[PDB]
């Protein structure tokens, strides 16, 4: 009484792995089976998507690869193989894992990445998340970030993407930072990575105090000069140039008899008494000092003050 074959390979138990960079041409595998009769037999493959994927040599059971694969398009094919004698057919169904190898490089996305922060972010402090994705399996699919060249002001955590500040900024030295991230995937033999870069605009804080300008100050005026006459336009400016601060012009010291005025908004300072040279109260001069202080938006003042000191002669 003919027997019908039987199937034997292990993966019709389980699963016929074939790498997704298998050449087209690849013997894949070789079908066996056992029938008792002494009787030739031929094997084969049925379903439109299978034979179109395999051939398979009748005569030996070999099954080659007619069609490049892409385990990132499709991972895994259900395959019904087919072995026949002079009696029948006998079909057994194979899952085939289509096997990855580390062939995309990481993808960035939500770019452009860019930010503002002021100079005053305390270190520590996490100011952007970078995204990739790598659509590949295991090592070959997992992200080291880092940054190329490294950074002196942020740092990169290789496994969550999180940049942080890790020194002091200041907005009076350096004003943007052009980062770059890497982004690497981990398989050892054959790594690949793509970059992005990340731009940090830095902020200005009040942070400096006034300067003032063209100095020195130390000027020589007739002694016939009369009241109204401007000796000096006195001008300070917030070092702070980001969002300048008002000034505030007042007169310390050393105005003796009130004989000069200084417009507390503009700086003119100017004459206001009559000068007389030789009276004891000033006949070596005036030993002048003035004061530049920033404003509050309301016109209150701040802390922030600078003092210059200097001489007023009189001539004959
Ligand atoms: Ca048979
Ligand atoms: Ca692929
Ligand atoms: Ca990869
Ligand atoms: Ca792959
Ligand atoms: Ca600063
Ligand atoms: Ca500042
Ligand atoms: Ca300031």
């Amino acid at each position: 009484m003919n027997q019908p074959p039987r199937f034997q390979n292990y993966f019709f138990q389980s699963y016929l792995l074939v790498y997704e960079d298998t050449p087209v041409g690849t013997s894949i595998t070789q079908l066996q089976a056992v029938d008792p009769d002494g009787e030739p037999l031929i094997f084969g493959v049925v379903g439109e998507e299978a034979m179109r994927y395999f051939a398979v040599q009748g005569t030996t059971g070999v099954v080659w690869l007619r069609q490049p694969l892409d385990r990132e398009a499709k991972s895994e094919m259900q395959v019904e193989f087919t072995v026949s004698d002079s009696q029948g057919v006998v079909k057994d169904t194979v899952n085939i894992q289509i096997g990855d190898v580390n062939d995309n490089a990481p993808s960035f996305y939500n770019q452009p990445y860019a930010i503002q922060i002021p100079e005053n972010t305390p270190v520590g402090t996490s100011v952007f998340m970078v995204n990739a994705t790598d659509p590949d399996q295991g090592v070959g699919g997992s992200v080291l970030f880092s940054f190329q060249p490294p950074s002196q002001f942020f740092s990169i955590d290789g496994a969550r993407g999180i940049v942080t500040v890790t020194r002091a900024l200041d907005y009076e030295t350096t004003i943007a930072y052009q980062l770059t991230v890497n982004a690497t995937d981990q398989d050892k033999r054959r790594p690949l990575s793509s970059l992005a870069n990340l731009a940090i605009t830095i902020t200005d804080i009040q942070d400096m105090d006034p300067i003032f300008t063209n100095l020195p100050y130390s000027t020589n005026i007739m002694e016939d000069a009369p009241p109204g006459y401007e000796v000096r336009k006195i001008r300070a400016i917030d070092q702070d140039l980001g969002r300048p601060r008002g000034i505030g012009y007042t007169i310390i010291s050393g105005n003796t008899n009130s004989m000069f005025a200084l417009d507390y908004i503009s700086g003119s300072l100017t004459v206001s008494g009559q000068l007389d040279r030789e009276n004891p109260l000033y006949s070596s001069g005036f030993i002048i000092t003035v004061k530049a202080t920033e404003l509050n938006d309301d016109r209150t003042p701040s802390s922030a003050t600078v003092t210059t000191t200097f001489t007023i002669l009189l001539i004959d």
